[PDB]
């Protein structure tokens, strides 16, 4: 809110598009948002609001909202303390902070931060590498493995071959010094790890139901912001079916497009456990550093807290039993 | 009709902003329309038309429209008469005309001016406060107690925060000299008065049931205009489903954006009992005091009785028993 | 066709606006093309296409298109000629052609032209007025009594309101030298005549089974082109149904927005017997006279041809077999 | 993609229209789009894509993509060396060519070329000639004969009137030195080949069952890129539901607004064999010769490998058991 504008005028062009970009036409970009447009809610009326809290238990720890920051790589591209500065606001508002594998200071120095730190898996080429890493994560404090499954390889960006994007010299991948993932890697991270494993890209109603049945304990349904499959379906679209589908059988995440309160409270309403939040966080990080994220985070948990109580929820377990209705535009 | 533009250029911008406004994106303010134009009317033809009335009982009174002013605070913002130019017009008319508790008039002296007043009760921090005002409307002669329910409190505004709007100093709250309400409160209300109790602000079928079962006269499936929840489904969304769970039981109004005779046609088709119409009302106090009110309420009169008729309906019952269809754009 | 441009720079604005308006917000025009415009048609291949043929045998006689000219009032508040241009022009395209109550040359001159002429009826406050005029219609040699049932009085016209519009002296009613029809004055006329009866402007599934009931010979299917009730669902949208029930007990025909033979072969996939046209018959005599009707018409031939050819339609009743598909824009 | 531009700042206005364009308003051309652009891929995660190929057996034989060059005349028109240079860049990119029975160069001269050439039939007004045409094509090493049977003659194209576009002299009919297709015609090709016949133009699903049954090896769901009937359905449309009617019976491919390897993907995953390209090959052609081609095809490759890398697919089989979802825009 208001932040976009701000970091418009602020980033390189290529760097905001870098961001800001979907793969080929930006179809499902775009649909992440209209899908969420078309959702409303049908609030409740009445009830005991006396002690509205926004608050969930997610994998064995509290949240201070049903949201996490979502794992964006480089952050360093964006303001000069980069992750550091992210993580220590995420700290601060009690929201789980997402570690990259392409983050741009190390997953350890981010964990020592302090907080809720999750950590972000890309399977490489060498599977001991992989699980290196996930090692590394664990011996570091990470509270869950958020394996990404829908980057078998990169989207082909339109942006960044017509801008010739490239990283620059002083952005770095911090934790060095590219593979198709499988269900075959995903049981490979499970045997190696006992923290819960969150599979982020899971679309289709069987592959979550299969995420289940392989011992997740999350999912994120979720088409990558639209960076990844051109013409894949929102995260959105998919949701309420997906929760129906696991029933209760792990934590089921969205994100996509989540610009408000209002927003995850929709998500909420659909079955959402929480919401990642990507882009916002990095436009609220270039526009201010960690002050300019810890103000994101504090206007969104007055949005949450307020939409809840106006839809007569005092709990996010009620914002789950709230029903939707599919509107026009 | 035509009396917006003529209210825009007359009003401090900010002022037309607090009128014009919703809450957050405005995606409710906007849906509301959107879902008036989408209902279209089945006519009937070739019935007796030969005394076509447009009149209702509703709460004991005649009504000569099936339509009140609804309840807008702080009438003095628009015009120096405020709540009595408006109110004298409404009984001019015979249409119920909704005292605010925030009005900036006293409600005592609003009723002296005669016609069919309902009085809006907002819950205060004081129970005993809430109670009293209660008292106060009966014993002035109010004829219902429409109780807002969907502001356990005010949603977010944003055209008044970046306005900073604020009440001049020549507007008050006449009836002074802010808090949740729940099923408890409106039976505390209930048991306090005879009067009919009508709630405003339903818009989940089962809150519209709960409501007749607490004894409700009324229900108003409203979202307040577009002003409480930014993604509240639009009371026109809800109100066929709403008509048939109530199944007679109580008097089911509906608002949100009536602008036109027509538009109440397509109300009372889709089974309200009656509409509220609130901005309009506003713009015609702005444009021409009482006169033009009495004005507005003599135009939406006759396009009430054209559509009517051209609908082959003589009575609202008849209105009521049209069928709609779902339309694009 | 392009004749719209031609009418336009040739018309003075006020008659341009009487021509081509609709009521209120003109929300039921602009819904006439919409409605079309998302109807797909389903094409078959490969039939025998060696007698295509766009003639249709209704009230008796042979038409060369499933169509007919609608009534519109006033022809010579468009070109000097007026009605007689019109009625010739038909007379030669085969089609028929609809003489209106308020036709600015009398009815029994209009019918002279020959061709196969209906008449419009509009009830008037008199009975006994009302039939003689259905008698001199029959006595002239008209076909059909064409009683318009959606003017129990005018919709209201906000383009003729706001224009001052008025029929200058030039202009008369040359049938003369206003009243609600019920189904009383449907059996009056039916009783008077041995005409079939065909009632135009019905919307409503019940009310095309009561036509039928009460010995209608046709129906139209139509929202009076938009000028009636504002909110009234199109014609096209309720014209499948309205066949399925009158089950071939009387002929169905629909207007509204027809623009193209494309149009026509939608109307006939729909279940159309024919449709009407209106306000581009009257383009075609403003820009042009007779010839220029005469030239609207041969396109509309080639273009019904064309398309049910390309439909693998031999004849009318083919076009009537074919199966649609509703669409987005 | 990008080509289109660069073929319009080349190409003469009329001869850029003769490609671009659609019958009457174009509401076919369009729908295309539309239709495709609604479609959502609903994507697979986690599998092996070891070996991820975009090749299909078709009428006998390999093709490295599930993909051919559409029919388009007299290819002349946008570049001197026309189809001998599209159907160079066909073969050497591994994908069927459709030989045009209107070509600007000999059927003969284009299949000495190689690579998988198909012959395009129009039926003519002489059995006989048609027939010496089929086996002038088989005779040739032609695989297929693409039996055109929704041209019974050529849709109305609105932009061809109005330019006056007419063949330069310098662009001909090399085949040569006009009649409706019936299923008569379709038999008499049949018996007189023992090639394929694949009928293009179908869009009802009996029309598909009857092409099966008449022993078509195939079909083309196609309005013919919106050049034929103006309001025909959309082939993707009818796809899904040809496919399952035909149930294996023979290959269905569809054509209309292919654009990208996503739309490939969508065409696939909606149960369709192979696409056709039509008007990107020319914008290639126009815009750069056979090397343009070649480089259209490498593209078209890229997009079509990652796109089903990234939904799960391995294989174009895969690709068809994906799930869509429709959409709003
Ligand atoms: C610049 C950038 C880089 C990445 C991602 C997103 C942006 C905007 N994303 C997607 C992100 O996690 C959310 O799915 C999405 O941004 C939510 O949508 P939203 O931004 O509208 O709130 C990543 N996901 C991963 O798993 N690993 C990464 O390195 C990451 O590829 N790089
Ligand atoms: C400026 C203003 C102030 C209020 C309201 C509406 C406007 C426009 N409203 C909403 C109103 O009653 C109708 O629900 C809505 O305006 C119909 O929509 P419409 O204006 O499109 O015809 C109120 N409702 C209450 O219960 N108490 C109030 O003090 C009130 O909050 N203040
Ligand atoms: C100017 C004018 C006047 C009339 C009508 C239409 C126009 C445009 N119409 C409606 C017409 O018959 C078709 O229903 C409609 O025009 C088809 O729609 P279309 O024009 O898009 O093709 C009439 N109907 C009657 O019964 N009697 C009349 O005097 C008439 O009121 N006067
Ligand atoms: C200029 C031109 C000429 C023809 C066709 C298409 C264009 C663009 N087409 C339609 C084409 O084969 C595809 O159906 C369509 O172009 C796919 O749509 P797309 O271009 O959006 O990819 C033909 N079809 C035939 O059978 N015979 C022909 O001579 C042909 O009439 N002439």
């Amino acid at each position: 809110a208001d932040l976009e504008r701000a970091a418009r005028d602020v980033l390189p062009g290529e760097i905001f598009d870098f961001l800001a970009g979907g793969s080929g036409t930006e179809a499902s970009l775009v649909a992440n948002r209209t899908a969420l447009e078309r959702v409303f809610v049908i609030p409740r009326m009445l009830r005991d609001l006396t002690d509205v809290t926004t608050e969930i238990d997610i994998f064995g720890r509290r949240a201070a909202l049903p949201m996490a920051v979502a794992p964006v790589a480089y952050q360093r591209l964006f303001h000069p303390e980069g992750e550091l500065a992210v993580a220590r606001a995420a700290r601060d508002a009690g929201v789980p902070y997402t570690i990259c594998t392409l983050s741009s200071v190390s997953l350890e120095e981010i964990a020592a931060v302090g907080g809720r730190p999750w950590f972000q898996l890309f399977w490489l080429r060498d599977e001991k590498r992989s699980l290196d890493l996930v090692r590394r994560a664990e011996d570091a404090g990470c509270e869950a493995i958020v394996f990404t499954v829908d980057v078998p390889w990169m989207g082909r960006r339109l942006r960044d071959m017509r801008n010739g994007f490239a990283l620059p010299e002083w952005v770095t991948a911090a934790n060095f010094d590219f593979a198709p993932a499988t269900w075959e890697s995903v049981e490979a991270v499970r045997a190696h790890t006992d923290l819960p494993v969150v599979l982020k890209g899971i679309l289709a109603v069987e592959d979550a139901r299969r995420a289940v049945d392989a011992g997740a304990g999350g999912i994120v349904v979720s088409n990558h912001g639209g960076r990844q499959l051109d013409g894949a379906v929102p995260g959105i679209e998919m949701l309420g079916e997906i929760v129906a589908a696991v029933s209760g059988g792990c934590e089921v995440l969205v994100d996509g497009g989540i610009r408000s309160g209002g927003d995850v409270l929709k998500a909420t309403a659909l079955g959402a456990s929480a919401v990642l939040v990507g882009r916002p966080v990095m436009w609220a990080l270039a526009a201010a550093g960690q002050d300019g994220v810890r103000q994101l985070l504090e206007l969104l948990a007055e949005e949450v807290r307020d939409a809840m109580g106006l839809a007569g929820c005092e709990s996010v377990g009620a914002a789950r039993r709230l029903n939707t209705k599919l509107g026009v535009v």
